[PDB]
């Protein structure tokens, strides 16, 4: 069994994501340029260790791949690898421009050919189930398009990061009705319920992704945005317990990205000086939460119970 | 079998609402103010007495409360408790803002933990089933933060207005695909049948929330929102003698709401000389039918057949 | 039974759309408008054999008229006959303003009135089943809604274009997720695998008629639509052999709607500079397949392969 699942993505990425919130805080308070230089330096580090370790999985575990890639619910981890790769070119870009640059591109196509020959394949049917439709589905559809328009804003091409922002948020806004129906109904099995922190990424990632190709402007949409984020935040905090109704475990991380945004789209809150209390609130509780986070993948590795 | 059903809450709400939208016209028409304080005053008084009612229910009767809380369908009404309080509490704006403020501060507090506790405790599964998909699973997850926003909105808070506004609106769109999916795959129970007004309520209410938290600017949005809510409208008056067909009942008050607020918008949209026709028709149609609702209930009551 | 399929009302309706495509190159590149008349002048003759065909089925096959009316899958192919008769208006404004308005009236109305009557039936439940949900369904509560819109803006009824466009919108947005969970979980039959192209329409003709109804402005929501309109061609394209699989077909041609508003919505953002390349792309990539189509239409008919 690869000692690597591809859910550990999650780490590199909520770091990486988190570091560029506090890139955002450079003017306001200085220290935090350092503090998100030095999350995006560890991020990139984690990411480029994870990468090294899925080119093993690739060359010596192949089967495992394709039984993930051709899995209804799994392939959608396979999301993570790009979606990373973009944040962290994102992080060098502050460095870089040029490699930043590279690496957007080549997530983005990476995650685009990869929804285009997976997500799509789905219609076709017989192999997804209705017992099939979990959180994580939403990287491929959803979370993939969002950080590819932010990281296009990002480099300057503001239209193609409309473009991708209105596929991500179109895609979400078309996912999230029969996800929600699910769990009503069926709910989710006791391993896979980790995975529940990522029905939080939507809402945020999405109006970061839109604060960040508008130029940082609050408008009626991201206000919205964050009306729905906060009201799943409120709905996932009351879950909590139930979601580690078996104790706590690194799939926890799911929530990071979503938190990771949450306290991005803040700063920007807080910058447009529109809910300047709730901006600040966030910001420290998605910060407070991605370090108890980090805490308890510290104690893990510690105590050997971090690869599986 | 306490004597005071939870859905008639909705006979203060729909009154207090279409209250409101009379209020829009004092400018325009004198004699609107004076009846709308009718409207409002009798529209509290009424609830005052529901309040009280449904107090004795929890004191002697705890058990049926309990029974309708944890209810995947029945706990959907006690969202009209929090929901029709803020409405009043709007009412009571137009003479005492602060006792209007700490009503409507109560309620949204109260909507707002009710479906965090709730709404959120769905996604456990195992009690909500493929059967429970109501057009009443509005009234937590979308009326009451329409309602919300709309009543921040007039005390002033407009951000918090565009937060709550944006949940509702989110959750509505994200809710109504499986509703609208189940309604066409499964025909609703006879007894249920009158719910389907809760079907009107959201594409009308929301723009109303909206043209309380844009001081009534009449936008794209609010057209295309008239341009579904008038579709839905249609799609109901087509249903009406199938929603009707065991005969009338108490039930028909889910209709009165979103016609109440069908009036409220209205009233916008006859300031901004936006459809003023389509305007006039909207409010002369909402205002006939809950007048038609209101005779209704007082030949039942004079009948001896409003009560259980 | 009756030689004109229903479903083959798409032929005048996809030539038609396109036609107006072109007619927006009138000022850019004058032989355009000559194309344009081209595609119009013919489009309009074929709908007119049709309708004369059409005809003929309801005096002397009203059998067939009812079943199909009374199918929960097979009424929608009704609502391309009120729409292509309004796209048959539009073109004809160009030489005779009142038949364009009158033709567009009466297929507005029609319209209307067919999805009040059947679509909005559907509600009442037990004729339409969990294996009825396909992309035709599109066609009478979006299709319509979008081409009424488009149809009254050009008019000059941007207000009613407002209402009818929103209307269109939020249908879509609430019908879509429940067909792409039924496209992911039951697959679709192959002989109804054609009418996947349709599709492709929504998020392409709604952005048109929205270019359409706000004197082409190009604005954040047209680059959103455009950006799921692309994803949903990218995806439609991968499954493009899966759906010939059992060979090319006439049911090819619910493509070309979607693909005549592809190109459509270009010429708007080719004229408000944004995305150039992506504009000439789109619209040259349209132009093709449905010239393509309208080559394998005529092999069809001169093999004799055409009608049923």
């Amino acid at each position: 069994p690869f000692p690597l699942p591809t859910g550990y993505f999650g780490i590199p990425l909520g770091l990486a994501a988190l570091s560029l919130a506090w890139f955002h805080l450079e003017n306001l308070f200085p220290a935090a340029r350092m503090v998100s230089d030095v999350l995006g330096i560890v991020a990139s580090a984690v990411w480029i260790l994870f990468i090294l370790m899925y080119a093993y999985k690739l060359r010596y575990y192949f089967e495992e791949v394709r039984a993930e890639y051709h899995s209804p619910v799994r392939f959608s981890f396979i999301a993570l690898i790009p979606i990373t790769t973009m944040l962290v070119g994102d992080i060098l870009y502050r460095w870089n421009p040029l490699i930043a640059e590279v690496l957007i591109w080549i997530g983005t196509i990476g995650q685009l050919l990869f929804s285009t020959l997976r997500v799509s394949e789905l219609w076709q049917g017989g192999v997804f189930e209705q017992k099939s439709t979990h959180p994580s589905f939403y990287l491929p559809a959803v979370a993939a398009n969002f950080t590819s328009a932010s990281s296009l804003a990002l480099l300057g091409y503001h239209d193609l990061g409309y473009l991708f922002f209105g596929a991500g948020m179109i895609a979400w806004i078309i996912f999230e009705p029969v996800l929600l129906q699910h769990l009503r109904i069926s709910s989710l099995e006791p391993q896979f319920r980790a995975t529940m922190g990522i029905v939080l990424a939507p809402a945020f990632v999405c109006v970061s992704a839109y604060l960040s190709i508008n130029h940082g402007e609050v408008d009626t949409l991201a206000k919205i945005l964050w009306g729905y984020g906060f009201l799943q935040l409120f709905f996932l905090l009351r879950l909590f317990p139930w979601i580690v109704e078996k104790g706590l475990n690194i799939g926890l991380w799911a929530f990071s990205f979503g938190l990771a945004s949450m306290a991005n789209s803040a700063t920007a809150f807080y910058h447009g000086n529109v809910l300047q209390g709730v901006s600040i609130f966030a910001f420290v509780f998605s910060n407070v939460m991605i370090g108890l986070l980090v805490l308890m993948t510290i104690y893990k590795l510690t105590k050997g119970q971090f690869f599986l």
